[PDB]
């Protein structure tokens, strides 16, 4: 099935998911001289003091940190965005080395990895219906740079020895996500998709303009992680991103001058 290898790879998904060569897929290249400043943006509103952590689980693709999304606990407002967006997980994307590993490319410029905050859109009332509705998710995006380690990055890298393979998970607890922004909420936005299969086209994308700084010990620790099952044949868990894709009849907007 579908992966990050020679042969499964992001070049190989339209055979199953013909949607991959669709005019609103993710990731793109944000070319920050052709993004405009949209004054009528709004400041990004991330309310994630109540926000309950449950479970970290590696999918075989990355891993991730999931939330109770019972109710609107860890909610995304505000921006570009019309009504609530409650977040269900986060994740990342990261390299084998760090001069990749980011699907979001600024001026082509490949980060060492790239977060993705997960939210659903609550007029739909479950993710799966939102999934299927054009402005069902919105997607928060934060680049990762190799330098200062990240303080509240470090529980998230201390217990993936415990879902080292593909279907393992773990309990995963008072996890607060706020540990993961940067200082700014500056952001570009676009219409867009999925980053992994099934690719739909349900997502407005927010992805912030400053990276934040994880060391290099914390990304190492990323890529001991497995694609594969235990027992099995051992994959490093790298390289787990999608390339940019065409911008086709988008426009990148910035929030900020
Ligand atoms: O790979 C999956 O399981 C599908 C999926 C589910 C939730 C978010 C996603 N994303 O692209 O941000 C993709
Ligand atoms: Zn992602």
């Amino acid at each position: 099935h579908w992966g990050y290898g020679k042969h499964n790879g992001p070049e190989h998904w339209h055979k199953d998911f013909p949607i991959a060569k669709g005019e609103r897929q993710s990731p793109v290249d944000i070319d920050t001289h052709t993004a405009k400043y949209d004054p009528s943006l709004k400041p990004l509103s991330v309310s994630y003091d109540q926000a309950t952590s449950l479970r970290i689980l590696n999918n075989g693709h990355a891993f991730n940190v999931e939330f109770d999304d019972s109710q609107d606990k860890a909610v995304l407002k505000g921006g570009p965005l019309d009504g609530t967006y409650r977040l269900i997980q986060f994740h990342f994307h990261w390299g084998s080395l760090d001069g990749q590993g980011s699907e979001h490319t600024v001026d082509k410029k490949k980060y060492a990895a790239e977060l993705h905050l997960v939210h659903w859109n609550t007029k739909y009332g479950d993710f799966g219906k939102a999934v299927q509705q054009p402005d069902g998710l919105a997607v928060l995006g934060i680049f990762l740079k190799v330098g200062s380690a990240k303080p509240g990055l470090q529980k998230v890298v201390d217990v993936l020895d415990s879902i080292k393979t593909k279907g393992k998970s773990a309990d995963f607890t008072n996890f607060d996500p706020r540990g993961l922004l940067p200082e700014s909420l500056d952001y570009w936005t676009y219409p867009g998709s999925l980053t992994t299969p099934p690719l739909l086209e349900c997502v407005t994308w927010i992805v912030l303009k400053e990276p934040i700084s994880v060391s290099s010990e914390q990304v190492l620790k990323f890529r001991k992680l497995n694609f594969n099952g235990e027992g099995e044949p051992e994959e490093l868990m790298v390289d787990n991103w999608r390339p940019a894709q065409p911008l086709k009849n988008r426009q990148i907007k910035a929030s900020f001058k």
